């Protein structure tokens, strides 16, 4: 392994580094930090435009991943299989198709559709890959056990809506793995529950906890904190390294789609963000050599990131404002820490990986004490060389859905889900003030409109031609309400009960 195929915790001050496999399985680091490659792999322009520009999503995934995963940890054959199977469940031949010049040619507004996977939400790109990864690593281990005493993992977590769907489809049917996901009853919209409870696979079982969602965090954090509950318990996270790694593929893919042939090789990505993982993957591609403009962070009212990038003050809010784009409604952007490590390393530790861990660890300590920390101007100045940000209100979110519906040209009446809207809204603000329409704008569409009907309906009610059922709801998604659900209620937030239900895996899990 080279400096890019080795990993360390953003909070560690030790010279020690672990393997890819270990970073992946461990998930979060013992000290609470996140894993990251101390050295970002460098790809030269020649290779980018002579060899990578001609590759398919899957082949790029291989080229990119070979840079962070050593041959020893995962051979070419095995890795190419993981990729092939991971993306074979995508309804688009391209996996992540770029829809170019949606609004005509007065500007260059491209929408990168990342919702063609099993659950119609962009988290499939990561989770399909990670799930297969887990199965692969767990398998090799057990490949020595004696059909008995063979380890088995059990992922457990709570869902406020969609998040869980992605995990369920990425772990469904994977050998020696089981997924138990708690969710507040009646608090989960129909379509999100249908995706979860519909899947036939046995290794999956959702729990309809009667209570609140913030109730489920504790009714599961307890099971998590453990007790005599040691048998290998998995975790439902957003900070796994494999996640970031999988998400890098489509930035490269779409970049080439937007520039191959064309004379303008200038492209700017606008990414509706929550926990920063998605856009952070774009950061990595940028540092690897992708010659792109500043990455645009688009957020909804929960603007912890927009505020930070503007003041250097990373302060957690008290209230989680409700918005039309729920999946970005967060108090603290978890992966942001990863960026802070690289920032701290370049502008405060003069390259010292270890002083960077010290610095980051103290910052997240101040957070867990004053709920806010200040960074030196050199940090925000360093971040502003690669990032721009925009805050999008609900009014603007809805109005953008309406504007694009009327405004779209290729195709006509293009419907946006609210999360993508937040992004297109920011994308349009940028087109306005960038003063360079030659720039290729690629706005990330993180969810298919059908996943958030309400926002789409309430914004397109004002059109006689609009019909959710005729223009949005996908046939494959229409069958859901008609498939057999596998519910399992748990009345009262009884941690003791959540435990018991989990235990009933009927031996044959
Ligand atoms: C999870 C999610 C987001 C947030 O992505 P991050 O990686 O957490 O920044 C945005 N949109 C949708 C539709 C999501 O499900």
């Amino acid at each position: 392994p080279n400096a890019s195929q080795v990993y360390r915790s953003t909070r560690s001050s030790s010279p020690k580094t672990i393997s890819f496999e270990e970073a992946i399985i461990q998930g979060l680091a013992t000290d609470g930090g996140l894993f990251i490659p101390p050295t970002i792999p460098q790809v030269d322009q020649a290779t980018l435009f002579n060899d990578w520009s001609k590759l398919s999503f899957q082949d790029l995934a291989f080229a990119i991943m070979r840079l962070y995963i050593a041959q020893e940890e995962i051979p070419d054959a095995d890795l190419k299989d993981l990729i092939k199977r991971s993306y074979s469940t995508f309804r688009s031949d391209e996996v992540t198709p770029l829809v170019q010049n949606v609004t005509g040619d007065k500007e260059n507004l491209h929408i990168l559709e990342l919702f063609h996977g099993p659950t119609y939400a962009f988290k499939d790109v990561a989770l399909q890959f990670v799930g297969n990864l887990f199965e692969y690593f767990l398998q090799r281990t057990n490949a020595n056990l004696p059909e008995g005493e063979k380890k088995q993992i059990t992922v457990v977590g709570a869902t406020s809506g969609d998040t869980g769907s992605a995990a369920i489809y990425g772990l469904r049917g994977k050998k020696d793995v089981s997924v138990f996901i708690l969710y507040p009853t009646g608090r989960i919209s129909p379509i999100q529950e249908e995706q979860m409870t519909t899947v036939p696979d046995e290794n999956v079982q959702t729990l309809s906890v009667t209570g609140t969602f913030d109730n489920c965090q504790d009714i599961v954090k307890a099971i998590f904190g453990d007790k005599e509950f040691n048998h290998n318990v998995g975790a439902v996270n957003s900070i796994n390294w494999a996640r970031i790694l999988a998400q890098m593929t489509y930035y490269f893919y779409s970049f080439f789609q937007a520039t191959n042939g064309k004379d303008s090789k200038k492209v700017k990505f606008v990414v509706p963000s929550g926990n920063f993982g998605d856009i952070l993957a774009g950061y990595f591609a940028k540092k690897m050599g992708l010659p792109i403009e500043k990455l645009a962070i688009a957020t909804n009212e929960n603007d912890i990131l927009d505020r930070f990038l503007k003041s250097g003050l990373y302060e957690r809010s008290d209230k989680v404002a409700a918005t039309l784009s729920p999946a970005m409604d967060i108090l603290i952007s978890s992966n942001f820490e990863r960026l802070l490590w690289y920032l701290a390393r370049e502008y405060l530790a003069n390259g010292d990986d270890l002083k960077a861990g010290e610095i980051v660890n103290n910052w997240f300590q101040e957070l867990k004490t004053n709920g806010k920390f200040q960074v030196d101007k050199s940090i925000i100045e360093g971040a502003s060389k690669d990032f721009t940000s925009e805050r999008v209100s609900n009014e603007e979110t809805s109005e953008t859905i309406k504007k694009i519906y009327e405004s779209s040209v290729n195709p006509k009446h293009y419907i946006l889900d609210p999360h993508t809207a937040v992004g297109v809204c920011a994308t349009e603000r940028l087109i306005a003030k960038d003063n360079d329409k030659s720039i290729q704008y690629i706005s990330l569409s993180t969810a298919h409109p059908a996943k958030f009907a309400d926002a789409v309906n309430n914004a397109l009610s004002g059109f006689s031609n609009y019909s959710f059922e005729k223009d949005v709801l996908p046939e494959e998604l229409k069958k859901l309400s008609t498939l057999k659900k596998k519910l399992k209620f748990i009345e009262r937030a009884d941690v003791e009960l959540v435990k018991n239900a989990i235990e009933e895996e009927l031996a044959k899990m």
